[PDB]
Order: structure tokens, then C-alpha cells, then sequence
């Protein structure tokens, strides 16, 4: 019984960070507290000043990740203020019924509700907003994110021997329909439900204008670069709540991968590249070994580099000349 | 020797039921016939009257499901009557030698052809039309469906224990591309051959403008929606003949799944949503825990949404508390 | 150490051949010496006589695939003649560091590099140029191939029991970007880089106006069908560095299939149709059971019959009937 188990209250982060939390675990199930506040916003998604009316989960592109064990109970108090305009939801793939929780999450702006589920199932799983009639609408215009599941004795190799991570990342892809005006330059809504009816024909073309990480091209360059030294173990959360992607770490590889995103079943070694389908959470492992700028990105080239799904990590640590060298540097072809 | 082996006779019925057969079984070797008769005909696919000049196996969008154990030989009459104007064939990727039957199976309208060939390789595999140099166009316009090849000893998780189907269904996914006039309203064609030019030029590029379930919007909704009941295990055959789809049960998991299709590789366990390659057929295990209507949808939430690919499931029984619970309704948020 | 080992010089042959080569081998770790010249050039890709200002390695697309074992280390020398127009360098999916090599191998024309890592993880992997600010560019003008690292015992199946192929075919699949002038027809390019505006506008739009194996439709057909032989095993490598695909035998199968392309992971068997994820290569085997001319195809059907990614395979000798037999021909339906 769940009324049984001592609750625990979590604070969270924003993307691309993960909260403090255990992987193996020598606690029993407990109840685990979230809060989770919808805000509607205009947002600046590219270098050329281009804007989305956009809908998220606290604040952030992707919503912020959440982190439980498996058997423990995810608790969602979910706000949804009366300064938003529409009405959301909450469907978390992790949940069982009601579909995923969103018949009994309904909030009109100024309303809030509290839904209790149990986690029963490992791995990293979409959740996202979905109001009847404007599903699409609400996923591309950005309340999606990811509930971590953790196997309570940690992950596994297919072997069963233990992996671990030693610093999470959390990545969520957002292939975004922004229209254009008969000038051939991007429309600039003054409310997001001006921007409704523009938007559904951009998407029925099935082409995105943009596709960007974490709400915006570059979000995770230069000073917001993810971080890493050689020999420690990241974990990489990718999340895609609408169309698929194919995740790359350029220079590194998928150590152990679970491209599908559930801990119950065996990761994959070596990977160059993963696919995440769209309406899912993948996870892949990599130990770092040579310092350096590397990019994750999604390889698809166009979509990456063109379109914006690409982002950047900082390793710290010491070149190793045995797993790569530069013989000749660049130089005249002799003749 | 096949020769050597008795005959079955066996009578399809219309998707999304599958004809009824034994999973694990202690017969032996059968030669099991079948016949089917294609039908071509103008359907509507939409709530807008839109048509589609459409092409058939047995008169409906997918085609039925034969079922056959591996060892089995599968021996088809395929008939094309003379009220159709197109020559067909068939193309069983469950199949060895000939272009999967192809070229032993081309029959003009008021031929007809049998084949038969060893079901030597277990899973669902897609069937298609695939006449020379129209393949694309007998394929997008409904010529597919999934012969499903079972294990003599049923179905097998990755310990190789026992699994089982209470019921199966089989949902046949396929991207429509139906022209536009200068009025930007679909073309409605008064043939079959009428259809082709403007349609080879919608496919071409490769934006379809429905994707549907069972050849209608909303075919597995309402009166027609798929049923199930709290403690039975659901089979969903998923075939997609031309294009990459990625099914997800809304509320559930597939709690084993064989994404590509084929049962000797052991299944994934917990997905949220899972991928049929183009050109494939997969099958999904999930056992009913909470009552209520399911959505069944690619989740591209665009293509089912908007498009079109999204059906129900109406499930019987008594809600599950530990698995879910509305703590607090949706109410005001206390200030 | 490296500089330690044994050095051997390998000669590269053109796609679809892979060059001679051992797979489960008895010697040590070697530094396997390679060398590649990239050229710049139009190309015919159609039947119409569109052209491609195209960039290649060594000439051919996709490049030549280059094998060693794991453990081995590979030694390339990238020449970039000064008869070229753009810098270009080389990224390795099998290396470690650097962007893959990249950082380590920028060549303007009349330089070149040599570049040196481990392979020291086992399948294949693509390799493409990847130069700063226009990456997607070169990928899809044609820079790209496949390292194959095999395991020093050779492949392995489910069980750890030894598999083997008879003869490998390497195919490169090239999502081609065209751009179109008013009138509708193909645009013909004096120079590479007159291309680049236009068609960094049709990449945009994500529509392919090609697909095509090694470079040309129908590339793989007519004298140059790929062959085998009843009873022979043969290894089909399938490269796509920039889009989704998903290999096919028409009339055949994945006997043992590594869509994901890493060795040290459990093959998938049985698979009708299998998936390359954009950015990747895979691996299929396939021991021949029938004579006769086989497709080899991206089963998006228009994809594959439209856009030209389809090729043959001519299988020499004798007939099966226990696998696949004509019961009876085509013939009027008797009434
Ligand atoms: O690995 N280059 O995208
Ligand atoms: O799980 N919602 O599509
Ligand atoms: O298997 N026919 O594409
Ligand atoms: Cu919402
Ligand atoms: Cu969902
Ligand atoms: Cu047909
Ligand atoms: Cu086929
Ligand atoms: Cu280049
Ligand atoms: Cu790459
Ligand atoms: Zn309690
Ligand atoms: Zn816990
Ligand atoms: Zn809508
Ligand atoms: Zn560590
Ligand atoms: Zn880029
Ligand atoms: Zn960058
Ligand atoms: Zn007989
Ligand atoms: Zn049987
Ligand atoms: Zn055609
Ligand atoms: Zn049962
Ligand atoms: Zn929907
Ligand atoms: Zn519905
Ligand atoms: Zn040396
Ligand atoms: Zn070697
Ligand atoms: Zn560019
Ligand atoms: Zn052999
Ligand atoms: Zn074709
Ligand atoms: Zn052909």
C-alpha cells in the first residue's frame, strides 16, 4: 500500500542539469514530491532574432527531468497559473492509466492538481502535455521533458555487471513550425493564441523550421557548453516527444546505450549513432578519454547544422597519442 | 518433402480481428491454404468526403492477417477478377526466392495464380502488391497486410520463457498521397488510372497528405474501436509497407515487443513507444492493468493528430489505485 | 606502444569491392598504412542527365571502404590536390578524439595530412569530411564511407558461435539535394562552388530530389548488379551518413543483421527490413538459397522506385521448390 511509505520532497533544476539524486539505492520505496509550474512565454529560438510562442513546463525548454526508483511513486502537484492562457495537462509515458495522467490532470489557468502514480517500469521516459484536441500544438510549442526511472540496484551491462554515471546531462530536441509571412520572413505573434492557427499549417507539412536543444540554436555552446574531464562516466538524457533523432557524440562514441531508454533490457556497446524515436527518452553512457570541444548532435547534418540540433562539450584532461596522433600535420604535397 | 504433408484450408476475416488460430502447438507440418481476391475501389478516407482511388487484397486497407506456424508451407491463390483494370501480384518478405512470389504470382484482371512457399523464418512480415515498375503506387494505394509465421512453440521472452496473446489485432498503417487542384481542394477521380500522374507527383514529394489506420481516419474509433479488459494480454500487429512509423499505447507500455517483427530475436520489455521500419511488420505484447479508453497512435503526434494515424482502445475492469490515483482533483490554486 | 608494432600497406579497390582482406586472424596488432585523394567533380546521377557538383574520397561514392581488425591502429594519409577548390579533412565515427580527426586533418588544396588512431572497437563505421561551417554540404556532395573494424576472432552470432562471409559488397546510400530553376528542370553547374546557394536552399526543405546508391541510379543494376551464388554467404555494408534509410532483399532476408553496425553487440536474425540510422553503417549477412535477380532497396518504396535508391543482385544456380514453387501458373479464373 502507498499511503504505507514515507514521502520525500525533491527539488528540481533546470535542464541541461539533472537534480541531486542516488542511482543504486539501499532505501526502500518512498513517495517522491515534485512541483511543476506551466508558463506560456515568448522565446528567442535562433541568432536571427526569429521568436516562439512557446508553452513549458517551469519555465524551460525541455521541462526539467525527473528522477525516481523503480517501485517508488512519482507525486505531481502540477500549477497552472491564471496569467497562462490555456488549458494543460500532464501525460507521463513511466505511468500506468488515465492516459499517462492526463484525464486527471485537466487545469484551466488558475487551477492545479495533484496526481500520485507508481513507477514501476526502469528507464528514462517522455513526459508531455497533452489537452484534447491541441496535442501537437502544446508538444512542439515545448511542455515535454523526461522521468528518469532508476533500477534500484543502479544499471546494468548486459552481462548484469554494474555501470554507473558520474554527472547526468539532460537534452530535449525541439523540432519547432514557425510560420513565415508573404515577405518570406518569420511571423512575430503578439499572443500565443494568434499564433495557433498559422502554426497547424506548418506542421501539417511535416517540415520543421527549426530543430533546436534545450529551447534555442546554441543553447548549449560557448558559456553554456556541457562539461566533462577525461575519466569521468556522463550520462546523456535525450528526449524527442514528437520526431525521431539520431544522437552522435563527434570524437566519442555511445559507450552503452539504450536507444529505447528502459533499463530492464541490454544496452548496446560502440555506438556512432543512437536513435530516439519520436514520443520517447533515450540514454546513452560514454566515458571520456581525450580532452577537447566535442559536439552531440543529431546526424541528420541539415538538421544539426542548418536547422540548429547541435550542442557542445568542454573536456578537461590529457591528450592521449596512443588512441589518436596527428603523423604529419597539414603540409605541401611533395612532388 | 511438402507434397509429403496434409493440407489445411483456413477462412480470413476482415482487420483489425485476426483469424482465429493456435499459438504453441503439437501438430505438426501443414500446408496451409489460403485465397485472396483483389478488389479495387474508390474509398473515402476522411471526415471531408476526401477519396482515395484505392487497391485492395480482400476489399479492405490492410489486407487480412495470415497466421501460419514456422515449418508450415503457405500456399496462396491470389485472384484478380476481371471487374479490376490493373495487373497485380504479391510479395511475401516472409518468403524465399522469386521476389518474394512476384514473379510467380502476375495475374491481369480475370487471371489468377497459386503459390506456395515454406514459412521457414518466425514473425510478422509484410505482404505487398509489387507489379513492375508501379510498385510504389500499389503500395501506398493499400496493396499490403502481415502474414504472421509463430513459433510451433509459441512466442518466447528473453529467458526463454512462455508468452501469450489473449487476443491479437492487426493495424495497418499507410501514408496516402492525394492530389490537390488549383482550389486547393483534393481531387475526387473517376478511375483507378485517373489517379496515377497526379498522384506520382504528390509522392514524389514524400509529404504524405493523410496517414491513416485501417484506411479511414478514425477507423479504430468510436463503435469500431478495439476492446480489451483489464487482465488479458493484447497481440498488435503493426505494418507499415512504405514509411517509418512509431506506435505507442497511451496509458501503457508494450510490455514485450518485437519492433522488427521477427520472434526468434528475443523481445524489448517496458517501451513507451517503439519503431516499424518501412517496408516491415511488428508485433506488441501488452497485458491490461486500468480500465478506460486507450489511444493507440504514432507518435509523431503530428501524423496521428493531424493526419490521421491514431486509434482507440475501450478497456473493461476495475481502476487500479496503487498503479494511479488523483490525489487532488483540478482545483483552484490556493493563495 | 604503437610505434612498437608491425606496419602493413593496404590498396584500396572501388565500391562496390571491398578490398581483399582476412577476418578472423591468428596475427597481431598492426598500424594498417591507407592512403585517400579526394576529388572534386560533376557527376551524372540520372537517367535524364541531371548532374551533381559533387566531392568525393578517391574519386567514387561512397568512398572506398577501408578493413582492419580491432586493436589494430589506422594510418591515413588525406591528400587534397591543389586541382581542387575547397579545404576538406576527414572524420573517423571509429576514432577517438579530435572530432574524429577532423581537427587533426584540414587540408587546403595542395596539402595533405596523416592521421593515425586505434580501432579499437569492432563494425563498421562511417567516415565523411567534415569542414567548419559547411559539414552538411560536403556529406551530401558525396564525402562519405565505411571503416569495417572486425573483431580479431571474426563475427560472432547470439551464442558466441563463428559466422563468416563469403564476399562483402559495400554500399553507400546519398540523399542528393538538386535545386531546380524556374522552368523545372535541374540546374547544371559551371563550378562546386556556384552550387552551394542554391543548394544549401533545397537541404533546407529536407526533401531529397535523389536518392541514390553509389552515386547513380541504377548505379547497381544491369552489368553492374552486384552477384552471388546459391550457398554463398555475403556481407552487404550500407552507409548513409546523412538520412534515414532501410535495406531490403527483395525474395530474401537479414540472416544475421548489426543495423546499428557494432560487432560486440548480438545480431538481430531473420529481419525483413533493417535501419541505418543517418550518420551511421550497418552490416547484414545473407547466405543465398535461390537463384535469380534480387532487389536491394530502401523500403520506403518511393524513396527506392522514384528517387533511385534500389539496386540488383544476379544469384546464380538451382532452383528450390521445396522454399518457393509456382503451384499454378497464372490462368483464367475458371467459372
Ligand atoms: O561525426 N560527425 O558528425
Ligand atoms: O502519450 N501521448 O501521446
Ligand atoms: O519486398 N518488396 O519490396
Ligand atoms: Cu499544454
Ligand atoms: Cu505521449
Ligand atoms: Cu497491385
Ligand atoms: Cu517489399
Ligand atoms: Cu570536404
Ligand atoms: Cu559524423
Ligand atoms: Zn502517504
Ligand atoms: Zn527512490
Ligand atoms: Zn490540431
Ligand atoms: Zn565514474
Ligand atoms: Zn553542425
Ligand atoms: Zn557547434
Ligand atoms: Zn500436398
Ligand atoms: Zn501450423
Ligand atoms: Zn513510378
Ligand atoms: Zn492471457
Ligand atoms: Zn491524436
Ligand atoms: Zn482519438
Ligand atoms: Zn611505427
Ligand atoms: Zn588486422
Ligand atoms: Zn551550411
Ligand atoms: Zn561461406
Ligand atoms: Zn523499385
Ligand atoms: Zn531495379
Amino acid at each position: 500500500d502507498a499511503d504505507k511509505l514515507p514521502h520525500t520532497k525533491v527539488t528540481l533544476v533546470a535542464p541541461p542539469q539533472v537534480h541531486p539524486h542516488e542511482q543504486a539505492t539501499k532505501s526502500g520505496p518512498k513517495v517522491v514530491e515534485f512541483t511543476m509550474t506551466i508558463e506560456e512565454k515568448k522565446m528567442v529560438i535562433d541568432d536571427k532574432g526569429t521568436t516562439l510562442q512557446a508553452m513549458t513546463f517551469n519555465g524551460s525548454m525541455p521541462g526539467p527531468t525527473l528522477v525516481v526508483h523503480e517501485g517508488d511513486y512519482v507525486q505531481l502537484t502540477l500549477v497552472n497559473p491564471a496569467t497562462n492562457a490555456m488549458p494543460h495537462n500532464v501525460d507521463f509515458h513511466g505511468a500506468t492509466g488515465a492516459l499517462g495522467g492526463a484525464k486527471l490532470t485537466n487545469v484551466n489557468p488558475g487551477e492545479q492538481a495533484t496526481l500520485r502514480f507508481k513507477a514501476d517500469r526502469s528507464g528514462t521516459f517522455v513526459y508531455h502535455c497533452a489537452p484534447e484536441g491541441m496535442v501537437p500544438w502544446h508538444v512542439v510549442s515545448g511542455m515535454s521533458g523526461t522521468l528518469m526511472v532508476l533500477p534500484r540496484d543502479g544499471l546494468k551491462d548486459p552481462q548484469g555487471k554494474p555501470l554507473h554515471y558520474d554527472r547526468a546531462y539532460t537534452i530535449g530536441e525541439f523540432d519547432l513550425y514557425i510560420p513565415k509571412g508573404p515577405d518570406g520572413k518569420y511571423k512575430d505573434y503578439a499572443t500565443l493564441a494568434e499564433s495557433y492557427g498559422d502554426t497547424v499549417q506548418v506542421m501539417r507539412t511535416l517540415t520543421p523550421s527549426h530543430i533546436v536543444f534545450n529551447g534555442k540554436v546554441g543553447a548549449l555552446t560557448g558559456a553554456n557548453a556541457l562539461t566533462a574531464k577525461v575519466g569521468e562516466t556522463v550520462l546523456l538524457i535525450h528526449s524527442q516527444a514528437n520526431r525521431d533523432t539520431r544522437p552522435h557524440l563527434i570524437g566519442g562514441h555511445g559507450d552503452w546505450v539504450w536507444e529505447t531508454g528502459k533499463f530492464a533490457n541490454p544496452p548496446q556497446r560502440d555506438l556512432e549513432t543512437w536513435f530516439i524515436r519520436g514520443g520517447s527518452a533515450g540514454a546513452a553512457l560514454y566515458t571520456f578519454k581525450q580532452p577537447g570541444v566535442y559536439a552531440y548532435l543529431n546526424h541528420n547534418l541539415i538538421e544539426a547544422c542548418e536547422l540548429g540540433a547541435a550542442g557542445h562539450i568542454k573536456v578537461e584532461g590529457k591528450w592521449n597519442d596512443d588512441l589518436m596522433k596527428q603523423i604529419k600535420a597539414p603540409a605541401p604535397i611533395p612532388r
